[PDB]
């Protein structure tokens, strides 16, 4: 069972299943993958659609004639299979010109170029019907201190995004932006390192309602952070416009393991949160089938992403629906957490003797939280041992 | 040389040099330090002021009698020595009643007590002249996934902070709140884990202008983040209300080494940023003299904090004054970073062929950023090897 | 179901379920637990035996008499319950006298004292039947560079262990030592930080055959290391004399979560390894029920330790016994890995054209490893989604 | 000033300054560098010699003739400049054939091919005068648990290294191997992740005396460890056959910053140890000038490696020669650390009352270690203050 279907809204980037397997210490182990192939092979697995960077669909340096040809092939493949394109993004990290950044490159010409390159693909995104546009500034950062004044770099970043919002507004476009944070790699330190930082930045943009976050499992885990907590904060602020699902095993280089791999329990809690919140965005995977795999392994790995999600979905549902679990929830006063602290006004609080003078701290401290029993119920469910 | 004076505005929390040496695997190695002894000794080292947790000054459960008697001896030492109290904070983490949190404890009765305990210290802070009130939610968090629903926790956290802001207002108090982020410890994962999460949170509060952040070197470093970068984003938004300086040697338990120890270069870039930005806040130290040290070792450590800051301040300044460094900065285009990307507007950028069609990417890609020579000049300055 | 029994050989440290919950930020949340009470409670859960630090059974400083009165109760509870004492260890980290270390303390008198203390609990260890004596150098280390010359510290450390081995040999004792590695905490950096340094260190002791390692899941993970891999190297060397099972959520302070919690998959591969290797050592738990828990939570947490190990044992055995998995294993060539590289020798290899000249590198490079399908089968087994 | 000279014995890998700037998310930003140019440029900067991967000097695919040619050119550049080649290593990680490992690849054919490739370069090494042969199993490891049975891997690894040892011995060659540890990258987990693991492995090899370790700064720091401490154990065991100097800014992907960068103070303690231990090995640099740098940045970065080492060398020497520091050392009892714990022997220790019953443990605990004053004097020297 656990067979995924387009109704599950699973999506993959063409750069994922399309990863040739090139790493810092080794060359490609797989041949390039024709976007049409990736479209057809994914639809067959039950995927809902695909996402792409501009350079994944249209080769860099392509002519206006060649560009039109590449999109036609991709279009015909999307129409025949019924696959959609919910999200689009720009590649502002691969080319040598972006070695010092894109929107925050010290050189002004590079920055202007970055914007124009992004704008052209935003138009293409709209045509393909993409409603979300991700921006991952992997080259926005530094390796040394004096090399980048962060404040000036942030001003440039705000200016870049404001211009981007102004553009979609003047064109009457129906597309929002999703900023994807990353603590490091490819840069020593990357600006807007976590979901928290991206969220904060968005608040100082001219039109904030147009920007959200595109958190990625591996990225936040590269800072040893709790992913579902991060995501919880993004939902709390209504800023979760898109998400990247994968696996990461600890603080180290981005491994982009298939969703489910890496921190299993963190993947379980994530699914729990997304389902319980009713999040409606596509479940997009940004992973890289290990370079040890051949083309058949790539498809196995991609199928694994969706499978693990559905498995966790089921287990998380059973956990929350379990009468004994719900009972354990009340025992850990999770219900009181959802109750306002002082809906009786600040004045009533200051006069409430039960809130200070008559509060029996010792009695309160002696009461166990009962989290461990609760957690083992979650473990039994995850492992199917109940 | 490098003798500190009140003019430098150095402040130490009473719990720093007052730490008895108790850690997870050992008992105290030093006797409790009398707050009066702390004030006197610090003033002798050149300190400017001291900070405190309500429980650092007044024992828990103490009666109003013993209460006023403690603040009496304190005020008496500050007046005689000339030390001031710039900041005051609450201790909502030691008492077992706060084992599951304070503002976000699942038990409602505990959350209300947390607000009353804080409020009572907010009055003492104002009575003592302190205009900055720090809030470190060390117990706000969880060890397990279902033990806490972050969205719900954040709602209770917003409520608590709103009520606190409402209180200072109704009282016409001239005080501001500074939220102290932290990724983990003592809780498995702490809410508002980094400077960014704290920033994003405040913007969702009822009166944002009343809250800021109090980042600590060790905290951001426990998530392997670039403290200077995060500090810059705080300043960028003008939310750096307070700061805790100390040392950390990588991702591990919070070490609270004296400032300068741990990541030395990061400390250097921090001073560089704070001084070049003209931040007028006091340089507060929140460290812990190793339990291996006796009372004299404590004062030596405290002196080390200030000494290292003054030494770095001198080196950072000479770095920025050196005409050779200035030239190296221009060679790396740090000046263009400050210049607007598109001062003339969106429609101008779109129609600018130099920003796309006729932009020689390869020519711009061949330009070295000259960051390495720039950074080695910084190294020579820090090391006094110019 | 999954009810554990004494046959499973599960053991717990008295300090585990007996932890009062006192972290470096808060006071204890639970009263002290009587050792006798621990044996009885653990016996009912299905535990096989218990372990202890000298200070967990005898008040520090007790005389010949009181010391004896204490061993009588415990032992009386052992015979009555049928619980055993497979291992004992020394507490050379709590008393403020070991703030700079025990065997590697700079003060000679402290080092000598450390040996006498350890040696006296070795006689007790044997008196109680424990044939394994663990050694965890928690205070062996430093926070600063000149505070500890590691070469001298190792000379001292080696002498201590050599003396201990000479002593057990002179007494004709049938006991072995298990050195327990740790990266940091309570010291900034701890000597012999991982399983490898301990194994290497042991090879320079006078009687290497007498010492082994007692790795802990949490400790190794504090260095972002693969615990199952480390155990594999210990097993390969025949040096896995004991083991500490628990959970850890990434690089940070020692959490000591219950076994199964933290990195779930690492836990799984670890049980897979120990079971497939046929390791006959006791499955010992060194964890700490979160301080948020009451006495009921303590037992719930201890129960989870064994439960989780039992579930994983069944899932790992099912995985290995699955015909489809054995198929994927061959497809991935795990069988060839176990085959010798050059059975016929070096000269035959130098003369073998298939090893160089006529070696079709590309054909071999295009060969898929099929690790993903293998790993997803492992994931379905673990989640009971087969 | 701090001008390097061949007398300092500084060496560089050809792949270092020769790094084209390619990373997981970007193309090269610098053209291929002729090995002749590197040698000429380095000799001009004050370098003493260079090291290389077989494939750095002789491109893969080359014939005996082309190979003969490449070597000839290299040799004459070496004779002209006077540069030497102290160490040689094999590239067993770039070609897709090694995606699953070399000596421990699952496929036997790959394993044999790997050894022939190594053996062939070992001969070239002896010809070039290389006395040390480094080995970095960057591909020896895995991303999933069932993909690799570590024990079997270690068996193949032992078998491979024993075969190499049998070859050097039978050939009468004068060369020893140096195993390079690395926690991860490019593999999820790499076998022999640290100095400790590598040292433990060597002891089980047939001819241990022929193998030592080649520890790298970044590598150990990618596991959050203290490199100087690891070096101290390597030197303690007399197994430091080579070393890779560079910088790393915390737990993250391998940065290979120039030596001095990253953890500055750890670099200081590193030089202090190497200098005081009197290690006569060459100070080899394995770094990568940032891709943001052009050809000129490359040389400026490489000169920075030597420069920083010489600066730290001088500061550490001063620190140790400083009478005030020698006093501080005595006060922190570093002298007693070097004194045998029990020279009077075991039995005399057992009968010594002052070592146990008559030991004033309280009086000892209160004796401060005076580590902080000692470290600040170390800080002051490093920073050129005093
Ligand atoms: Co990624
Ligand atoms: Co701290
Ligand atoms: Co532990
Ligand atoms: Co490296
Ligand atoms: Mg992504
Ligand atoms: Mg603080
Ligand atoms: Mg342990
Ligand atoms: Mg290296």
């Amino acid at each position: 069972n656990y067979q995924p279907t387009p109704e599950d809204r699973f999506t993959f980037g063409l750069w994922t299943v399309g990863w040739q397997g090139r790493d810092p210490f080794g060359d490609a182990t797989r041949p390039a993958l024709d976007p049409v192939e990736a479209v057809q092979r994914l639809a067959e697995l039950g995927a809902y659609g695909v996402t792409f960077h501009d350079d994944d669909l249209i080769p860099f340096g392509a002519s206006d004639t060649e560009r039109e040809a590449h999109v036609k092939r991709f279009r015909q493949a999307l129409d025949a299979t019924g696959m959609t394109v919910p999200m689009a993004t720009t590649n502002l990290f691969t080319h040598p010109v972006f070695k010092d950044g894109a929107f925050t490159a010290n050189d002004r010409d590079v920055r202007r170029y970055a914007l124009r390159k992004t704008i052209r693909n935003i138009d293409l995104a709209v045509e393909l019907g993409a409603k979300v546009y991700v921006a991952w500034g992997g080259r926005e950062g530094a390796e040394s201190g004096a090399a980048k004044d962060v404040r000036a770099a942030l001003d440039r970043m705000k200016e870049a995004f404001d211009l981007l919002g102004e553009y979609v507004t003047s064109q009457g476009y129906d597309i929002r932006f999703a900023i994807e944070p990353k603590p490091n790699e490819p840069r020593g330190d990357i600006l807007l390192p976590t979901i928290g930082h991206a969220l904060a930045f968005i608040e100082r943009l001219e039109r904030p309602e147009l920007y959200g976050v595109n958190p990625e499992v591996a990225h936040e885990q590269m800072a040893g952070l709790n992913f579902p907590h991060g995501i919880a904060q993004a939902l709390w602020a209504g800023k979760l416009f898109h998400i990247d699902l994968n696996g990461q095993s600890g603080i180290k280089y981005d491994q982009d393991l298939r969703f489910g791999a890496g921190d299993l329990r963190a993947a379980f809690w994530l699914v729990d949160l997304l389902e319980s919140a009713g999040w409606e965005g596509p479940r997009h995977f940004d992973f890289k089938p290990p370079r040890t795999e051949d083309i058949d392994g790539v498809w196995a790995s991609a199928a694994g992403c969706m499978r693990n999600y559905l498995i966790l979905k089921e287990r998380a549902a059973a956990f929350r629906a379990d009468p004994e679990v719900q009972e354990a929830l009340r025992a850990a006063r999770l219900d009181q957490l959802a109750e306002p602290t002082a809906a009786d006004g600040l004045q009533a609080l200051l006069a409430d003797r039960t809130a200070y003078e008559d509060f029996d701290v010792d009695a309160a401290a002696a009461r166990g939280m009962a989290f461990e029993r609760l957690d083992q119920l979650a473990m039994d469910h995850l492992l199917g041992a109940r």
